[PDB]
């Protein structure tokens, strides 16, 4: 019984409504103007181009402006920020990666005004998903957002009502369980951890070894509890992956094919890397399958940065 | 004619009156008792431990209270860092890479309490440093500290009379030339810019790409121009080396080997990963080697420690 298919603007068209309406108000106590947001785009890669232009459009079209500034040479790209740092005009900034393609990219990432970072790039957001930490502030009325890619996979996994709503909040994801092809710093940890921390026994995937995130076994830090296990070998990959019913991915790789003899029957599917990693025949076993998640990515950085202003006018004395 | 050879140690005792000095009034304003500097032992290398057991000793001896707490599985060392941060008690706090060796170390490095940061591996020591930003305060009273391992590099070529001192300050390298074989965030780029903003024509060298980094040519950024060249050829790093006269390598390979056909008569050669890269016979064309700088960079991160210090009651009220 062929497995339907999710495409992330289906999934993005519900917050819809929810962003105009604030987009709105903003516009009222700022004279019709809407919030600005600024993004950089310093990568000869077609895709990321494409996926600016989205990004570009669907903004606008809330009632947000959006400046696209390109810079040529990536060394540049670093200036471009902190002037736009100091920029009122600027409400939100964005980047697009991979720039430089490595550390320097985890570099950039901190460069951006804390309070202006849309994506949650900046460290603070990282360490507070990982501590479970809501605030920023101490009368607990600045929310921390979090880092768009990973929130976004969990928003699409509540619209696909994986998402067990008869379970208090924290808790929602008890007994499922999930597999992440890809444990970068930027999204892959920070994903696996995020789920393991709603209940939900995460098989954390990387190109060298194999762990399985769980929950907190600490009184002494709100954390994930990162239970590790054997090198990783591609029969062990699999095991851990028929178990569990839910599979993220995201290996950068143009080629990297995730054998369908892995997936169990009614498993859910869904893949955020800016190419196809799930080979095609994939339906005929997934239960619902997310193609990508772009759409929604940018639906994330959108509300996250309405969040951000709020915060800015709500610390503005 | 046989190229002399500076043990690090030796670089090392320069500074020894100095911080034992300030240590000294620390005890006396904190009743006999000294800074507490607490290391972080994660890793099961030998190479680490002798150098926690260096680091260690050589504290002590200078009046620091040196607590060294090793961990036994690395997924836990982050919980053992935040409890530190908010200990009084401690004073500096250290970590014993690689831990994790990949990104999580770069994670794990912005976590240290800034304020506690011995090593300046805090992301804002590394900003400050590439936009040549000297304090971190606004009355210009709280200088900031820079990453140890680069300082100490620096420091090593003050003590070697290499700095020209008949020339003012951010200017003293000015007619040198340097290359320095490693590229990394932590140490490889952070060295190369900062000796590009005293003068010197800097050569930076990584796996893939090779570059050249002088002085800035912007009045929005204070930041360090960066030259690109062509792609990594064997024959266009020796070109580069040839040309300067000051090679730095760090590159982590046991088994790396610097062919002395590059070097230049009267080069200085310095290494400061935990092994050796250059190959032995390299004293018969360089001017002076210093094999290692490990016991300098001890130094640095005490001196560094005493700054910290200096700021945190600079900034008590």
């Amino acid at each position: 019984k062929p497995g339907r298919t999710i495409l992330a603007s289906k999934v993005a068209e519900t917050f819809n409504t929810e962003i105009i309406n604030n987009v709105e108000e903003y516009k009222k106590t700022h004279n019709g103007q809407g919030p600005l947001l600024v993004g950089f785009l310093a990568n000869n890669d077609p895709a990321a181009k494409m996926y600016a232009t989205w990004t570009q459009k669907t903004s606008e079209s809330m009632g947000f402006r959006y400046d696209l500034r390109v810079i040529e040479d990536k060394d540049f790209l670093e200036e471009a920020i902190i002037q736009a740092n100091g920029d009122d005009s600027v409400n939100g900034i964005m980047v697009y990666f991979p720039v430089f393609g490595n550390a320097q990219d985890q570099y950039l990432q901190q460069v951006v005004c804390k309070e202006k970072d849309v994506e949650g790039l900046n460290h603070v957001y990282y360490q507070n998903l990982y501590h479970n930490v809501r605030y920023l502030d101490k009368e607990n009325r600045l929310k921390s957002i979090l880092p768009c890619t990973p929130l976004a996979i969990v928003k699409i996994l509540e619209f696909l009502k994986i998402y067990n709503n008869l379970l208090p909040e924290g808790n929602r994801l008890y007994g499922k369980k999930c597999i992440v092809i890809n444990r970068s710093e930027i999204v892959g940890r920070p994903l696996a951890a995020l789920l393991a921390n709603d209940g939900a026994t995460v098989y954390s995937v990387d190109v060298n070894n194999i762990q399985k995130f769980t929950r907190g076994e600490s009184l002494k830090l709100n954390k994930h509890h990162v239970e590790d296990l054997g090198e990783y070998s591609e029969d062990l990959l699999k095991k851990c992956s028929l178990d569990s019913d839910v599979v993220i991915t995201g290996v950068p790789s143009e080629n990297y094919k995730f054998p369908t003899e892995y997936i169990k029957e009614g498993a859910v599917c869904i893949n955020f890397a800016c190419t196809k990693n799930f080979s095609d025949d994939v339906k005929e076993k997934a239960s619902l399958y997310v193609p990508m998640t772009g759409k929604v990515t940018i639906a994330m950085l959108l509300r996250n940065m309405l969040r951000l202003v709020r915060n800015v006018e709500l610390s503005k004395e």
